[PDB]
């Protein structure tokens, strides 16, 4: 939020910073929100890119206690939500088959969000397959 | 589940289903699933492509009820909404500057869902983005 | 509710403010309760027409959080929820069969509110129907 | 439900239903869902309009549990629900301001609802004000 | 809500003594002072002049409290009466509906009243109009 | 509800058996809905009253699980609830300057029910105040 | 706590103090962490009992908004909810037998917490039985 | 229930047939309903107590699934909840003070439950008091 | 239960179905209770080892809607809930600390239990630290 | 979190710390964070170890109210508990079966943990094992 505030005076887009900072768009936003952190060097980086100060870089390289905001009543963010209540046994259904017994990390995964010709709102999650332990002895 | 019964004793696949059909995947999968309905020719050809007869075509055709199996603890599904509860205030925000005050539909929604070379998960949303009403 | 403090103070109702601004009732009141928000010129106006100052206009055209207010025990509340406890699924139904497999939705959407004869309160809700995705591949 | 799918099989719409028998199109929907209950006569007769024996014209009569049937995560009702989170505190204001301190009965209440030019939903929800007790003795 | 509370402490002013000064309901004045209710601008003048405070205070009394949401529901006193209509909530219910038919007892417009009686028990009055529901006509 | 059933065949009130009886109106219908119980003689009797078998006076002289049936949700039983809600700390308060440190008991408790002349729903309930425990020793 | 405060202070304990001014321990206790109230000449006997002014007697006199403290996830308290969560039924059971149809009381209620032979703690509950009303018409018809 | 049905008939309390098999009151009866079990032997003990078949005396053995019976709003269980919702800071307090920083265990516990002179519910609880670790390397 | 049953009967325990199949108790114990499941090769000889008909195999073989039993309320299972309530931030600093911003897998998870020469429970875990995604692109 | 800020400005792991102490790294660790508590002699000492002052010692004496941080939603969190949910049944079989009716303590217990050789993480939680009461008179 001092970086967001910072963001906002430059005139600077999210897509922007992540271009001149070669990352991914929705991860760099996840930790000027604070739901995700960076090594150092970025920090400083980031920094920059915006108005502010080095002596902030130390906030974006704390591990932060993360998915905790109550957000769930957001009507953007509810759709998500219902999306994955409504496809959610097909999802499942499908990986099971195409995949195996496992599940697609939320750790391991990156996100990118699109607005592609025709204005729909493109949103594409690339997660890594663990597939469930399997009883081996050694 | 007499839909799923059908398409394992056939070794049909979601993927080849749809293929026959020429519809979207993971839609046509929630039709069998009974959390999304088809028009009855649609429904006919189904029941052709599977084992079974087209008196069943009908339920296949009714509304469902939608969204109310308690899934949330399936560790699979569990990782869905672990992923909004992290990224949704960011998604949020590149969604308001680069749309504007809105919503994406959950409602006019295109999934998909691929295993790529290096056998990651895929899943791809495409939804239309609608704006708040404005006065 | 600094605007509210404003708007008691020089005596303006609801209506007469949304008469003054030629915009929906309903909409510029969620506005001015911060669940909705509007460009920077209806800001201004808005300003104007209350006490205050221009330097609040900002606030009106910040994109708030939505629906996010515990409100659910007011009895006046209430009520519209018991409402769609009881006739929902009738609603459900008739939708279905004189528009489709689909929803009305609640983004694309213009309430009215009127104290008609008899002082009966009579609300109107005039909502986008918007039809399921039915698996079309082109 | 058994009165669903007596209706379905002579292909009446809800609107044909409640305009044969001189009644409010969502409140009828509502007795044949059984959220409300109507009176024996016009009970018979909802059995003659469908299919129906008259021995189910008792299950119409008896005013049933209401609300709760758990359907607030069907999408299509989740919106209303969602409509009065975002709206709720204006309509408070506005009623208040315009009718005094009382609430909007959802008890006497005509609800109506209509596909107009355009294909949008109209709702109208008509309802009898109640003011609060004003401490009178 | 407090402060006139304390104000009326100070004097030594029971909630009953208030009421029959003021010619109102004892339990619906109490409810003005604790801000689940609100009463006309001329008695909270009056209200003001009972107790020890300035008619600046008046306002507070006038405005439409958002009520229902102080959470009490573990108070031994309080959980009782809920526990109360748990177990005769379905007598309650049947009774009504045989004697006055298919609507409900209002809580908007109610007056309640409370009382020692000889013999120290709690005497508990609940006035209320009974709405029916509406039956489908035109 | 075997009971019920067999009340609604003999086109018996309520009101009409509780006089019959001399019995308490409502506590007298929480025993046939099975929120209460009676002893093996008033059980014989009520079988009389209704169509019924004496061998069937056993199931309402055993003590039942009360305050379980999921009955909130209905409009008339959670006007009541809405009522505690809006009038509960001012009845705590009124209770405890009137009576003093204590409670108004739900078990030792007379629940009448009337339609008065006005056709008014009247609820009169009658409890028995239990004073707190004041650490007096043997 | 301003009154904990004062005990931890002097060194006394919950035991001493009930003793020196006789009355039962856990209710006393209640009393300091303000889940119960006193008379003003008991309450100003505690302030002595510890070492501050007669002027805070009043706190201890005002009847507070009890059972709202959320401390359902101690371990310590969990057990005992865990308790009756396991017997609930067996000791409902017994008193139905035993007593009739009716509950303890948890307002006229004599707790007691004691350390005995073999360090255990035993906690002993004397509670009023209090019958259902059983339907008796009252003097009027 | 079974087993409860069986008692019934023979006119036995769990008073005497905790008597006839030398067990605690409380915990015999937890066994009957299926929140406890005992060895083979005393199992068998019970059978024969009752009317019932040896045959039987293996559903006494298993071990249950305890503590998951939905009658947190039965009336008398409700109230020793509030019970520790009112004292348990009190409890936690004397036991720090007089035991150290520990619990007092749930599983290792007797409980007795006692009509006295007065008929007054008299209820023990005899408990393991179990220290918490405090860090040692042995 | 059905599996359950049909090993009681025998007398093994689950330490001796592991060992003769040679798989990790727990898991095997899992796949017994229908939180787990396994490939058809070892649902053959698993039934071999109990009673069984082939026939049941199958029920071994499906994949389980996982995590879904109402068992918070067992006393033993809630000890293990109350663990992590309090050594849960202590953990995650710890891991944070000598492993990195990342989680430890319950997925790919090797539980074991066993009784020591103290007569002492002891639950051992062994999973895999995943880090969190870097940004890269 | 004044200590834990403090062990940060000196670059101390919690592993030294403890090696430096004589004492189990996860217990010390939870007595940082507060949900569990030292001695007096012990809380000198961490704050000699920590930048900080001998007048912070007493927080860390208190005994804690334990296990009240909301932190389910934090991943690395919620894995530990999905980990019960899915093995949960498993283990209370094989307990039951190895130990006999009883629990493994949460009170008396020893947890360690460790990155190995192959960069696993590593949890060893060592309990003792409480019976339950069995009945009996002596």
């Amino acid at each position: 939020n001092q970086f967001i505030k910072a963001k906002e005076s430059k005139g600077l887009t999210y897509q922007q910073m992540a271009q001149l900072l070669s990352v991914n768009k929705v991860w760099l936003t996840s930790v000027l929100h604070g739901q995700n952190c960076c090594d150092i060097q970025l920090a400083h980086r980031i920094c920059d890119t915006l108005g502010i100060s080095h002596e902030y870089a130390n906030e974006l390289t704390s591990i932060p206690l993360r998915g905790n905001q109550n957000i769930i009543n957001d009507p953007l963010i509810y759709r998500f939500n219902e999306l994955f209540k409504v496809y959610g046994s097909s999802l499942r259904g499908i990986i099971h088959e195409e995949f195996g017994d496992g599940i697609m990390s939320a750790i391991d995964c990156k996100i990118d969000v699109t607005k592609n010709e025709q204005s729909r709102v493109i949103l594409r999650i690339d997660g890594k397959f663990l597939p469930y332990y399997k009883g081996q002895l050694d």
